[PDB]
């Protein structure tokens, strides 16, 4: 496994990342306390996940760069840019946990929920974002792709923020309005809020580092990657309810949380007026019996069979996209990712 | 007045700024609702202030660029970069109002306090920040100073966020610990949280636009501007309590809010153990009689006379700094600013 092979070298680079970021206090001791708080923010929020997005930068870089051009300095830059992706995600997750009043993340108390943190986490989230550009400057400022990476990280942040705006307007806290939960709205939320940063950004970053800056090659890679991002989120919505928590590592709450899930989108497209009333009365409630009623309506509408058919059609479509749009990139760059996303676990 | 002369052309450019930012929805109609929310965020938060920071970009640009090189396109870029400074400030103020639980800003309800907004303002603040880089790309991407401006806005955001971290650690909500309120800590908060973005950023931006990119010229301009920023905040702290609200346009609350004000810093340096107890028991309280006791202690310690002596020494020092470090820039660039800041109103 190319990911399990790079993981330890990637996680081990984090100590250097923290060291380099908390080494600006040497010349400025007056900001020492703020720098110590920065270290705590990084350690709590950037560590603990699976690092799949950041690892994708490293994996794609090794497949896109000639093995002779893969010197020690080039690999340090790849690990650094992979960590910038993880920091970008950490900035989004800290802020999103505040906005939707979450209690836990990765089975651990949300950063803002820690005693003595609270709404100071807004500033902590801004610092995580600032760390991306500090790292790009420290490691990549003399590289010809420097401006390409800055613009890519800034664009990915804007797209994600637009997707978050779209999501907040679609499911306003207290407003159980299923009329907003259309397929077109669902697809736009996924595209902007998750697909760009999760799938396009890591590969595009590795492409720029490899000197692949062509607009056409990026548009082609994007076409494959946004489609993979769409399937990823649809499968994640499906597994939230019908997945095995022992396998997924999570017990889903999308129904309780009034989420614009692919499942509710499909349910609304297939429900009779009476079935709609059942969903209208039980969706967004914390009661176990009420959540069981929504699950029951989903099984009545054969949503697991609709999902399975969708998974099959999506996999054929992604292989057709790879075949048409991969060249001149090695198909392995997209195939490695497709196997990680589509493999039935 | 060079500011009152540029103001109307600057404010009038805002409609174009909004138009250009809300004109990315043409090719992507799916994000229309998020773009309409973006427009509302811009209109509520970027409009209403005095625009002094953004206007400084425009004023300095006209004094730094040859009048022949001041064509229509160059001036549009100067107004755009001035607006990027105002957007950067708007991003900070929306977030800061959430973090310190403020009720009003410019006599108007804080954006997050508006019904239906709340903690969604965290995302609205991230969008204001993203707008800076959208505008720099749209207007300045073909300019030789493009990367210089991106790096300047990113560095100014990082410095401000560091200053905000320092401020939050110094005055934790509920923790009335006057031991933290040292002169050295006060000066670091002002430097990072306000002086860099308020004074250095606008002039430095105009310098890059004028092709003045030398590290030495920027270090020299910075030395003058950070000192002006320090005086600005000290005078603002003094006027918060001893200013005339009819003249300042504000009724101060620093004492009630447990602020690390220059006044409390000076009070702590001069107070006997008994005077310290009076301040310890009355600072950070909303009761009018208790605030009057702090004011009384300040007048007993002759803080208005200490301030006036400080204002005189600071003005001599800023003129000495201008004399030594202005060249090769026109001294008028700094003198115009010094008059706006030091003039007794
Ligand atoms: O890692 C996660 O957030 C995750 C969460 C839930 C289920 C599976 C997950 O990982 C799959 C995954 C593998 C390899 C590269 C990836 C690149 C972008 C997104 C996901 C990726
Ligand atoms: O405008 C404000 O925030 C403000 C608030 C309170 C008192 C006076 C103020 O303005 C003075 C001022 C004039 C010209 C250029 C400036 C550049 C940066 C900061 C201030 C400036
Ligand atoms: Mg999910
Ligand atoms: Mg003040």
């Amino acid at each position: 496994d190319v990911y399990a092979q790079e993981k330890q070298d990637f996680v081990q680079h984090f100590s250097q990342i923290v060291r380099v970021l908390t080494e600006d206090e040497m010349g400025h001791p007056e900001i020492g306390d703020a720098i110590a708080r920065l270290k705590e923010v990084l350690e709590y929020n950037a560590i603990g996940g699976k690092y799949n997005r950041g690892l994708t930068v490293v994996v794609a870089f090794r497949e896109l760069v000639e093995p002779r051009k893969q010197d020690a300095d080039s690999l340090q830059r790849a690990w650094t840019v992979g960590w910038c992706v993880e920091l970008l995600q950490a900035f989004f997750l800290v802020a999103d946990d505040i906005m939707d009043s979450s209690l836990t993340r990765r089975g651990q108390i949300c950063w803002y929920q820690k005693p003595g943190v609270g709404l100071d986490a807004i500033n902590d989230a801004n610092l995580l974002e600032a760390c991306i550009y500090r790292l790009l400057k420290l490691y990549c400022r003399e590289q010809p792709y420097y401006l390409n990476l800055i613009e890519l990280f800034l664009q990915s942040s804007y797209q994600t923020e637009i997707g978050q705006t779209l999501d907040l307007l679609t499911a306003p806290q207290g407003n159980v309005d299923l009329v907003r939960f259309t397929e077109k709205r669902y697809k736009s939320i996924v595209k902007y809020k998750t697909a760009f940063y999760s799938f396009y950004l890591p590969i595009a970053a590795a492409m720029y580092m490899a000197g692949i800056d062509g607009e056409k090659e990026h548009a082609n890679a994007k076409k494959i990657l946004l489609e993979m991002g769409e399937f990823f989120q649809i499968q994640d919505d499906y597994l939230d309810l019908f997945g095995d928590p022992s396998v997924t590592g999570k017990i889903g709450t999308d129904i309780q949380d009034n989420k614009c899930s692919w499942l509710v989108v499909q349910c609304l497209q297939r429900a009779t007026p009476e079935q709609y009333q059942i969903l209208k009365e039980n969706y967004g409630q914390k009661e176990a019996e009420k959540v069981a009623r929504v699950k029951a309506l989903y099984e009545e509408l054969d949503l697991p069979a609709v999902f399975l058919q969708y998974e099959e059609d999506s996999y054929s479509h992604i292989m057709a996209l790879i075949e048409q749009y991969a060249a001149p990139l090695p198909p392995a760059v997209f195939l490695g990712l497709a196997r990680k996303i589509y493999k039935r676990r």
